[PDB]
């Protein structure tokens, strides 16, 4: 179940989400990510931020080892982390990506954010008073080395993550472009749909990744916890109940059947595999008009330590 991506490469449909916060242990990752590749997903998502590119390539090279998949057969994604925005940055996080997972390329690799942060191998760069401490980085410098890399074979496929349409724009129109990006990365649901920049990403070719497609993991961190839960929403509860699906199902059920690739993250077995039924069923053009009307314009995520970014993409 996939799309073609503006590169010719193909990426699966449903994404398995693997961010998982530090009170986690890592041994988890391993095993939820070999749970969701016999559960049938076949797109994993991860990054450097994450803290887990050891254990989730484990779970690929153990499935592909014990003749579950070939390595062709899994779609595997990581992000370059803003603290290595600068362009003589780029090349050296992927291979170090590439070391920790224990694989020869990635599927896709993605500018994490448009925030470029202080450079260097700390990843939450702060100053004397506790602020984090941003850089000023043309984003089409990093492309150009994210390009590079792609040429390089270490990267299949390239794309971003949490870019607005001014951004996106930004890249469409660099001078001497070689690669479009395939993909943005963003936050999308039934409260924050994003109809505009998904018909924008369609008339460029570009596919619309949804995260946050069940409503965020709400960690107190990085989520007002006085937010409204998504899955909770009684539109998406009586659609469950007609359909005898769950919530969670309903929401990933609109992401495909408007053109999104969706990821879903779950670290618990029965989840995990209840999330590949989306497959099994259809929501009626009634159903999706009805979701498409919980639009809110609700970002669970509000990036609140890059207040004054001039890189802010909301
Ligand atoms: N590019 C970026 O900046 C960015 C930002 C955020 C996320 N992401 C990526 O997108 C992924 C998913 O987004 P997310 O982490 O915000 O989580 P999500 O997919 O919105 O999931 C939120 C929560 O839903 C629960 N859940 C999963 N399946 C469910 C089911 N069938 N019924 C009920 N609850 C269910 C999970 O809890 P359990 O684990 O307890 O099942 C999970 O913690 C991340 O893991 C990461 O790979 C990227
Ligand atoms: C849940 C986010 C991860 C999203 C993802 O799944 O890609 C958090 C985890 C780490 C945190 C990083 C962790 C390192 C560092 C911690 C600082 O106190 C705040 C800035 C930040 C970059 C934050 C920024 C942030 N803002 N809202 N969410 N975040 C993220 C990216
Ligand atoms: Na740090
Ligand atoms: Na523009
Ligand atoms: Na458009
Ligand atoms: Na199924």
């Amino acid at each position: 179940q996939c799309v073609k991506l503006n590169d010719g490469h193909f990426m699966p449909v449903l994404g398995f989400g693997t961010y998982a916060p530090p009170e986690v242990p890592r041994s988890k990752a391993l095993e939820v990510t070999k749970l969701a590749i016999e559960a049938g997903f076949r797109h994993i998502d991860s990054a450097h931020l994450y803290n887990n590119e050891e254990q989730v390539g484990l779970a690929i090279r153990s499935k592909i080892a014990d003749g579950s998949v070939k390595r062709e057969d899994i779609f595997y994604t990581s992000k370059l982390w803003s603290t290595f925005h600068r362009p003589e940055l780029v090349r050296p996080a992927l291979e170090n990506s590439l070391k920790k997972a224990q694989l020869d390329y990635v599927d896709l690799y993605l500018i994490h954010s448009p925030m470029s942060l202080k450079p260097g191998e700390e990843l939450s760069p702060t100053d004397e008073n506790g602020k984090v401490i941003f850089d000023i980085v043309d984003l089409c410098t990093t492309w150009e080395a994210m390009e590079k890399c792609k040429d390089a074979g270490l990267a299949k496929s390239i794309g971003v993550s949490n870019f607005n349409r001014r951004q996106l724009e930004m890249i469409l129109n660099k001078p001497g472009l070689k690669y479009k990006p395939v993909c943005n990365q963003v936050e999308c649901h039934p409260y924050f749909n994003r109809s505009k920049l998904l018909d924008f990403c369609k008339s460029k070719d570009i596919v619309l990744v949804a995260y946050s497609a069940l409503g965020s993991q709400r960690d107190k961190r990085w989520v007002d916890p006085n937010s409204p839960v998504l899955l909770e929403d009684p539109v998406l509860c009586a659609l469950a109940k007609k359909h005898k699906r769950t919530p969670a199902l309903i929401a990933l059920r609109y992401q495909l059947q408007r053109g999104v690739v969706v990821l879903a993250k779950s670290y618990n077995e029965q989840r995990i595999r209840q999330n590949v039924q989306v497959f099994e069923f259809q929501l009626t053009a009634e159903d999706m008009k009805a979701i498409d009307g919980l639009d809110r314009n609700l970002h669970y995520f509000n990036s609140d330590s890059f207040a004054s970014h001039p890189n802010y993409p909301y």
